[PDB]
């Protein structure tokens, strides 16, 4: 499913992710925009550590879940990475609070680095009524 901003925005706050671990929803919103652009199948395979990217966050299979095919990996979030390709974002969002609650918090995406950190992001949740 490929969400239209505000309507991610309503969906994303409903999932309790307004403030969670003091993100705002309008950080959320940039990440996933420069993420998948909020496209809940988009998926990028990375052939220098043989892992993948899943979903609306593009959570990484090294890590965060389970693909099977991903060497030396782990699954921090307990999960199929089949469930982050779900157009219901309920188990991403599950996940993407279970990456924030490390130290990093939202910095664990380089792309929000680079994109989101020190940007006024206002305009990803301006008019949506959030």
């Amino acid at each position: 499913k490929v969400f239209e901003r505000c309507e991610l925005a309503r969906t994303l706050k409903r999932l309790g992710m307004d403030g969670y671990r003091g993100i705002s929803l309008a950080n959320w919103m940039c990440l996933a925009k420069w993420e998948s652009g909020y496209n809940t199948r988009a998926t990028n395979y990375n052939a220098g550590d043989r892992s993948t990217d899943y979903g609306i966050f593009q959570i990484n299979s090294r890590y965060w879940c389970n693909d099977g095919k991903t060497p030396g990996a782990v699954n921090a979030c307990h999960l199929s990475c089949s469930a982050l390709l779900q157009d219901n974002i309920a188990d991403a969002v599950a996940c993407a609070k279970r990456v924030v609650r490390d130290p990093q918090g939202i910095r664990a995406w380089d792309a929000w680095r680079n994109r989101c950190q020190n940007r006024d992001v206002r305009q990803y949740v301006q008019g949506c009524g959030v």
